[PDB]
């Protein structure tokens, strides 16, 4: 079952949301080159604990060993911190941080360019964003969940990259993968009408070549197939009467907190 928050259960999950878009807030000035992801990892999870009073929902999640996931070029997702991994000028990045707070959960993401915007990545980057908005204005109750991942893998082939089948955002709160799975393509047989206080993320995960992945040695590395860079944006939302709030909204985000869709 989908859960549907109470009200108090929504508040915690502001703080949550909150408390997940401040970690890449902060570590946003530490990516530069030369800088090690373990590093990164360690900064990310010291302030997750001692600044926030929180804990990372990555942490021992199914034995993960880092405190969030740090995803470099044609890595698409779930990529391990390691001491030894140095960012590079021109590289993409994204950063995915959960954090539990007061027993909910905040999930989100962003990429990062290291050096100069224009580079080979930055339209991809952008596109990818773009797509995690459309999506985000189209929620609203009475929507169906199969309508938005229609949307994204409409709007991202027509920019000419591909969706990632293999991975979906998902309903969250008390837990960190709750129902619903939210597809990020087309998928006829879907789903799901929404309803106020649900409380899921869209997470769309895009390759600049070709659609297909390949899991790693370290059970949970992704990468492009054809090793083409590949990006990610995440925000955790809540369905409201009319729209949907953005939990996890940070600073440099260009969309509205609070989506109406009332006249
Ligand atoms: C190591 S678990 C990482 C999960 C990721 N934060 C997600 O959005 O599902
Ligand atoms: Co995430
Ligand atoms: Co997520
Ligand atoms: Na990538």
């Amino acid at each position: 079952a989908i859960s549907i928050k109470t009200p108090e259960d929504i508040e915690k999950m502001r703080v949550a949301g909150r408390l997940a878009a401040e970690v890449l807030e902060m570590i946003e000035p530490y990516v530069k080159p030369g800088v090690s992801t373990g590093e990164l990892d360690r900064i990310c999870n010291d302030y997750i604990v001692n600044e926030q009073h929180a804990v990372s929902a990555c942490l021992g999640y199914h034995g993960y060993p880092k405190s969030v996931c740090i995803s470099i070029n044609e890595v698409v997702c779930h990529g391990i911190p390691d001491d030894a991994k140095l960012l590079k000028d021109g590289d993409i990045v994204n950063i995915d941080v959960t954090v539990i707070k007061d027993g909910f959960h905040g999930d989100t993401s962003k990429m990062f360019i290291v050096g100069k915007p224009t580079i080979m990545g930055e339209r991809l980057c952008r596109i990818t964003q773009e797509s995690l908005y459309l999506a985000l204005r189209m929620v609203k109750p009475g929507i169906n969940l199969r309508e938005i991942g229609a949307a994204i893998q409409k709007f991202v082939e027509a920019e000419g990259f591909s969706v990632v089948r293999e991975y979906c955002g998902h309903g969250i709160g008390r837990g960190f993968h709750e129902e619903p799975q939210v597809l990020h393509y087309d998928s006829r047989e879907t789903n799901v009408v929404l309803k106020p206080g649900m409380t899921f993320t869209i997470e769309p995960m895009v390759n600049a070549g070709k659609k297909e992945i390949r899991t790693m040695k370290d059970g949970w590395t992704v990468k492009t197939k054809d090793r083409s860079l590949s990006a990610q944006y995440e925000h955790t939302i809540v369905v409201t009467d009319n729209g949907c709030e953005i939990l996890t909204l940070r600073k440099d985000d260009t969309i509205p907190a609070i989506i109406s869709h009332d006249e």
